[PDB]
């Protein structure tokens, strides 16, 4: 059965006037801005840009994949299917 959301998880994120966007929940570091309560850090892929996001707006990524891993035109979209797909726990520092 399903869990709660952990650092790790893959997802495609949706955020107002985007496509659903490749992402993972990432951990929280030491020192670092905690998330609201109820919310998430979530990385998005390509763009690499963070943000805070409750569950409704998180697709898990095996079940959605083939809805929703597709190519699209938007900047940072093609290269974040590549690196949820091929290397999605690196450090992109």
């Amino acid at each position: 059965m399903p869990h709660a959301f952990k650092p790790g998880d893959l997802v495609f994120a949706k955020m107002k006037g985007y496509p659903h966007w490749p992402a993972r929940i990432d951990d929280i570091a030491d020192g670092a801005v905690k998330p609201p309560p109820n919310k998430y850090p979530i990385f998005f892929f390509g763009t690499h840009e963070t943000a805070f996001l409750g569950p409704k707006d998180l697709f898990p990524y095996d079940k959605s994949k083939d809805k929703y891993g597709k190519p699209n035109k938007r900047k940072g979209f093609n290269e974040g299917l590549w690196e949820i797909q091929n290397n999605p726990h690196a450090s992109y520092s």
